[PDB]
């Protein structure tokens, strides 16, 4: 009982803080989704986690740090609590006024994202790997979030690097134990402090619950997903952490039946399977679609930014088209009618369909490189409202992270206003703007400097004069424009070079090329191949055998298969 503890730490007095002495490691640089290594780097090596911390914390202002509040939470994997227990210690050693902790440390990543507004803290701390597999043998991050509730700009993150290359002590209050099972406040006394230390902990769903109320009309939700004539759905959390959000948002408050969600229980190793929504990872979603029996299926990763939306009989909307149908219909969500269009964006890998409901909209459209960091400045100038990624990335202005159940809910919203069904919605759309042909192959950990080699040559054979204009088919394309995309920021003036090769031909149809930052061990070759096509007796045909001249191309003119020893890629998209 809550009684004993107030006892016991009545009895023990006040917790000492302590300075202890550390040695600096050299591969603590946080990336594009923050700091992630193999789980026993943070569980086995010394003071790695507590290294990399107490780096966070020296990014942030003195002044910011004494008194403020930081969010801390994550996707429940493996080794989460311990971490998250070591971070409450050293953050009360850290001068932090307020820890809000989701509990037993689960949070969104949209749920942090949402929150760290919310009570105006100074940031959060996320643990999550997102889409990559956790447990003892899995993977493990740290991912760091500022005030407006976003990821650590370049600037925060290098300053961590810096700081972690040559820290040499931290601070941490070891005697303090904290529980996150018990909701509500607890706080500690600590040693030379006058003001005592506190630890918040709140429920994992409410916050973001209620910001999923006010943005989407949930009396429509419930008579869509409730009643007798329901919607039949089925909705897999991947044993990730929407889970609990899913239970209570669609079947407790929303009335969509108990049996509706799967796998709505985060296990600390994502229950052996990959927390990744695509149709290889999520094969038991698309073989149970396959019979059908739902109208609407859909599948998240581990931290809930990433999203997989299907149809009756397994029917499959890519996510490059998933934004398309948002943004086509956009006005169904009571929230993008409070604000209105402000603007769209989608990565440059990402198939052009929504820059097609852009160009018929008069609305501005923005191709960014791949990440978040260029969607949060166009979302800081009110010139963005609805963003996506082809990696199954959709969100909004509304907070600073993509948000995979918010797009669900969109497109819940979507259907009970449409009144079709998800097969139809596509369709309509295709025959409306044309459509998209996309695909991506993912060669997943090949050595690298074969694959920069692949790179460099595949760029110099792409600026050539002799080009520019050259024939290819296999049963016709000309090369209009290859490079080596290069972005610069309106916003803050910011140049991004390299970005992946772009290949465009004159029919419109683009070639993509980028190695990955995702990876560890080695390099992941990442190949984009989008074709349009408008002439509406073309625009419903099998896609893998529509772009199949595309994907002979593109691997004859990368010469990937020569140079990478792979006949097949790891996994299609
Ligand atoms: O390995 P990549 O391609 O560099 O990065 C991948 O993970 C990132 C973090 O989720 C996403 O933003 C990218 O869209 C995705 O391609
Ligand atoms: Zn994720």
């Amino acid at each position: 009982e809550w009684i004993s503890g107030t006892y016991r730490k009545m009895e023990e007095g006040p917790l000492p803080l302590l300075t202890f002495a550390t040695a600096p490691y050299h591969d603590q640089k946080p990336g594009t989704s923050g700091l992630r290594k193999k789980t026993y780097y943070f569980e086995e090596k010394p003071c790695y986690l507590e290294n990399f911390i107490q780096s966070i914390f020296f990014s942030i202002d003195l002044k910011d740090r004494q008194g403020s509040s930081l969010v801390v939470g994550g996707d429940g994997r493996y080794f989460n609590k311990s971490a998250i227990e070591t971070i409450v210690q050293m953050a009360a050693a850290n001068g932090i006024g307020r820890l809000v902790i989701g509990q037993n440390g689960i949070l969104s990543t949209p749920a942090v994202s949402c929150i760290i507004r919310k009570i105006k803290a100074i940031g959060g701390i996320i643990l999550t790997a997102s889409h990559n597999p956790g447990g003892p043998n899995g993977d493990f991050g740290i991912k760091f979030n500022i005030s407006n509730g976003g990821p650590a700009p370049e600037a925060i993150t290098d300053k961590i690097f810096q700081i972690s290359k040559t820290i040499e002590e931290y601070a941490v209050c070891p005697d303090l134990k904290v529980d996150l099972g018990v909701l509500g406040k607890q706080q500690f006394d600590l040693e030379n402090k006058f003001k005592p230390f506190t630890v918040e902990i709140v429920d994992s769903v409410e916050a973001y619950a209620t910001m999923l109320r006010s943005i989407f009309d949930f009396s429509a939700l419930k008579e869509l997903l409730s009643g007798p004539n329901r919607l039949k759905i089925r909705i897999d959390a991947m044993h990730g952490v929407v889970g609990p959000y899913v239970k209570k948002i669609l079947c407790e408050e929303l009335g969509a039946p108990a049996n509706s969600a799967v796998n709505c229980v985060p296990l600390e190793d994502f229950g052996g399977h990959h927390p990744d929504p695509n149709l290889t990872y999520a094969a038991d979603l698309v073989e149970t679609m396959k019979s059908g029996e739902h109208d609407f299926g859909a599948a998240f990763d581990g931290d809930g930014d990433r999203n997989m939306i299907l149809g009756k009989h397994g029917f499959f909307v890519n996510p490059s088209d998933s934004v398309a149908v948002i943004a086509a219909n956009i006005f169904s969500i009571p929230y993008f009618q409070q604000t209105g269009v402000r603007g769209f964006a989608r990565s440059m890998p990402t198939s052009g369909a929504l820059d097609r409901v852009a160009s018929a909209t008069k609305i501005a459209l923005y191709e960014t490189p791949t990440g978040w960091k260029f969607f949060g400045n166009l979302m800081d100038a009110s010139k963005l409202s609805l963003c996506g990624e082809e990696s199954f990335g959709t969100g909004s202005d509304h907070i600073r992270e993509k948000d995979g159940l918010w797009a669900v809910l969109a497109w819940l919203s979507i259907l009970a206003t449409r009144k079709q069904s998800v097969e139809d919605i596509l369709k309509d759309h295709w025959q409306k703007y044309g459509r998209n042909f996309f695909t991506r192959y993912d060669y997943e950990e090949v050595e690298a400097e074969g694959a920069n080699k692949m790179m460099k040559d595949l760029e110099a054979l792409m600026f050539d004069r002799s080009f520019v204009g050259k024939q290819f088919s296999a049963n016709v394309y000309t090369v209009e424009k290859a490079d080596n995309f290069e972005y610069s920021d309106p916003v803050d003036g910011s140049i991004s070079r390299n970005q992946g090769l772009r290949l465009i031909f004159t029919d419109g149809s683009r070639i993509v090329f980028r190695l990955s930052g995702t990876g560890s061990a080695g390099a992941t070759i990442r190949l984009y191949i989008d074709s349009y096509e408008k002439d509406v007796a073309k625009i419903n045909q099998d896609p893998q055998v529509m772009l199949a001249p595309l994907i002979s191309i593109a691997l004859k003119v990368s010469q990937l298969q020569e140079r990478t020893g792979r006949t097949a890629p790891t996994v299609i998209t």
